[PDB]
């Protein structure tokens, strides 16, 4: 064998960065909280052919050469220690592997980035600019804040959300009086500071368009942090760029007359303490892109900006099939959407794979993922199986549907995507095999002569049947076309039981009959078609199975009324039985049939097989015999006609 897979992972994600503190992250420098950390691994053979379905933690183990640093689990799992570089290593019954992996130290405060490098505000307004925190490696840090003017007198100063629990806040530097100055910014042990000039201009000129956030908004319905907003603020600027005034309550913004980019939102003005704020939101929006906004100041018309809506979480984006083709087996019950499904790939915006979860046990992902990006199936037969138009058809409850089958056949399958994936169709070949042998249990099936009556037929074989399975049949000139498996018992043309050795049916020579095997659940699981010939078939006996020559007799020494019965050259453990004498023929049993059956053991009911017996009789009246064989089986049938001349006489 080999391995072909060693990959450290949670949650079905490559991880690449990981810290002491055990919060990991992708290769998008997103984190991940969902799942356990663990190792993920995968064999093949000497072929080249995937092993599967084996155990984590009997089949294959996991061990940690460097446990002074993490800790690898035999299982799988995993819990980080301590910052260093620690080897792994995973054994198969004699493989082994082995991996380097790196825990990196817990982010710590290294940077305060700034968004400018000196304030300058108008006596009386107030400023702004914003504050990232960036760590040693130069990504987002939280962390809490403390902001102060060293002259109060001259410039107060205000933060957001109270300066605490985020890596962005915005400073709002409210200008008291005219002068210069400093702003100290004070995170955790590291001090930056801010020039700040307050200046007494106002010439006009020149509008400036700002953007508070982050200029976008997400029309997915679990954003985080919530971002359903964009952040407006329209600001007079003097020749020497400060700020002398707030003027975004006595402008008039308009979008276009009408959608062109299928991006429509709504603009609105949101009063509060003197302070106006421009606020923007969604007015449905059926696509992301960008939306240009017209600024006015009244009749005007200023400058312009654009923004961005988007749409996030997770949106399935790319697919692929594995196989061109997949032949089903009963284990699909009957039902193609199953094994289709496990033929593709399925990855989101992110690149990322797409699962439905055990956790869901009665509720698919991967199926519900392509329920919103699908549009129609094509099934070039559908005859076979049923194309589908609706989507909403699909659905798994534990019953994953349904892309049924109604007969065997092979067809090719098309899927539509929606234009909106711009996801071109995908054609996948599916086989439903017919039921044949193959599947059949019972073993040394053939038919019988049967014992019920005449022109019948049974049914026997060597081994029982897998329990809980049975048979069922039809029979007709012609052959029954065999069903796909898994298809249930189409129990209008398949109604009538076999219990083996004992059913039995009625039919001609020539004829066909076809028989099917059903499952527990009642699917066709075998078929089997037997033409009737001849001999198969049961018929009563004759004069043919008939082999002792009986001879009555009468004369003078046999009794009157009686007649003398000459047994002659029988075979060795024949047995012979007469019936009633009558004035008409008695009725012939079949050949095969047992003597102790009820109608023919009172019939019959008089043993001759010594040929010395004598029962009343008369002239015209008719005798009826039979001949046993040696196994009490029933075999030959002649009935006599006798005439005075082979009755009794004397007393
Ligand atoms: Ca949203
Ligand atoms: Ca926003
Ligand atoms: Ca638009
Ligand atoms: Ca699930
Ligand atoms: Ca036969
Ligand atoms: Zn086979
Ligand atoms: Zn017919």
């Amino acid at each position: 064998a080999e391995v072909s897979e060693l990959k450290l992972t949670k949650d079905n994600k490559e991880v690449v960065t990981l810290y002491a503190n055990g919060n990991a992250f992708d290769k998008d420098g997103n984190q991940i909280s969902s799942g356990t950390l663990t190792l993920t691994a995968k064999f093949k053979d000497q072929y080249g052919n995937e092993l599967t379905g084996k155990v984590a933690g009997t089949d294959y183990t996991f061990e940690s050469l460097n446990p002074e640093v993490l800790v690898v689990a035999p299982d799988g799992s995993v819990t980080p220690i301590v910052p260093g570089t620690a080897l792994v290593k995973v054994k198969y019954g004699e493989v082994t592997k082995t991996i380097p992996v790196t825990v990196k130290a817990n982010p710590v405060l290294e940077t305060i980035a700034v968004d400018s490098t000196g304030v300058s505000v108008a006596k009386g307004q107030k400023a702004t600019f914003k504050v990232t925190l960036k760590d040693q490696y130069g990504n987002k840090f939280t962390g809490n804040v403390n902001v102060t003017s060293d002259k109060t007198e001259t410039a107060t100063v205000s933060v957001s959300n109270s300066g605490i629990g985020q890596s962005e806040y915005t400073v709002t530097v409210n200008g008291v009086a005219e002068g210069s100055t400093t702003i100290t910014i004070k995170s955790g042990t590291k001090e930056v500071k801010v020039p700040v000039n307050v200046v007494a201009g106002g010439p006009v000129a020149n509008y400036q368009i700002k953007v508070l956030d982050d200029g976008k908004i997400d029309k997915s319905a679990t954003e985080s942090p919530a971002n359903n907003d964009v952040q407006l603020k329209v600001y007079a600027v003097d020749a020497n760029g400060n700020i002398v005034g707030d003027i975004t309550n006595d402008v008039t913004i308009t979008s276009e007359a009408t959608d062109t980019n299928g991006v429509i939102v709504n603009a609105s003005k949101s009063t509060a303490n003197g302070d106006t704020v421009y606020v923007i939101t969604d007015n449905g929006s059926k696509k992301v892109g960008k939306e240009t906004l017209t600024v006015k100041l009244g009749t005007v018309t200023l400058g312009t900006v654009d923004v961005e809506v988007i749409d996030t979480t997770l949106k399935a984006t790319v697919v692929t099939k594995k196989a061109d083709l997949i032949e089903l087996d009963a284990a699909d019950n009957g039902d193609a959407l199953a094994k289709l499904l496990a033929n593709l790939d399925i990855k989101d915006q992110n690149g990322n794979p797409m699962v439905d979860s055990a956790a869901t046990p009665n509720t698919n992902e991967k199926l519900q993922a392509l329920k919103s990006v699908l549009s129609g199936i094509v099934s070039s037969d559908t005859s076979v199986i049923g194309s589908v138009s609706n989507v909403d058809n699909l659905k798994d409850d534990a019953s994953i549907s349904g892309l049924a089958v109604k007969k065997a056949g092979t067809v090719t399958l098309t899927l539509v995507f929606n234009e909106d994936s711009k996801i071109a169709p995908i054609a996948i070949t599916v086989k439903a095999p017919a039921a044949t042998q193959d599947g059949v249990t019972v073993t040394g099936l053939d038919l019988v002569p049967g014992v019920t009556g005449v022109g019948k037929t049974k049914f026997t074989a060597t081994d029982k049947i897998k329990s809980g399975h049975k048979l069922y049949y039809a029979v007709d000139d012609s052959a029954v076309p065999a069903p796909a498996v898994g298809t249930t018992r189409n129990s209008t043309k398949f109604a009538n039981e076999i219990t083996v050795g004992t059913t039995e049916v009625a039919a001609n020579a020539g004829q066909i009959i076809t028989v099917i095997e059903v499952d527990s659940s009642d699917r066709v699981v075998g078929y089997k078609t037997f033409t009737v010939e001849a001999a198969d078939l049961s018929v009563a006996a004759d004069k043919t199975g008939f082999t002792a020559t009986v001879t009555p007799t009468g004369g003078n020494q046999v009794t009157t009324g009686k007649t003398l019965l000459a047994v002659s050259d029988l075979a060795n453990g024949h047995k012979l039985y007469a019936a009633a004498a009558g004035s008409s023929a008695a009725a012939a049993p079949v050949k095969g049939i047992a003597y102790t059956d009820t109608t023919v053991r009172t019939t019959y009911g008089t043993e001759v097989t010594s040929g010395t017996v004598e029962v009343d009789a008369q002239d015209g009246q008719h005798i009826s015999i039979i001949e046993v064989d040696e196994n009490g089986k029933v075999v030959g049938y002649k009935d006599y006609t006798i005439t005075g001349i082979q009755i009794g006489t004397k007393s």
